[PDB]
């Protein structure tokens, strides 16, 4: 029962570590479509100009 | 879906491109047209001159 528990303590806190990788992800990859969108009114811009 | 994107930007930006040749050509076409008149009304004066 003591490993057990220990085991149960365990996964309960790396699922909670877990759920910062998903945070850290959306935050990054909300930041990477800004820059998406930013490139793609970059490469209008050079279809206009050339 | 980005890349798709990327593509029709690319080409209304390539058609909005595209209507400028259209005015140029138009307006070099109407100055053209009046030194045409004008080389007209001269072989005409040449020969009432000869």
């Amino acid at each position: 029962a003591n490993r057990f528990t220990s085991n149960i303590k365990g996964l309960t806190q790396a699922a909670r570590n877990a759920n910062d990788g998903i945070s850290v992800a959306q935050t990054t990859e909300g930041a990477l479509s800004e820059i998406n969108n930013n490139l793609q009114r970059v490469r209008e811009l050079t279809v206009q100009a050339t």
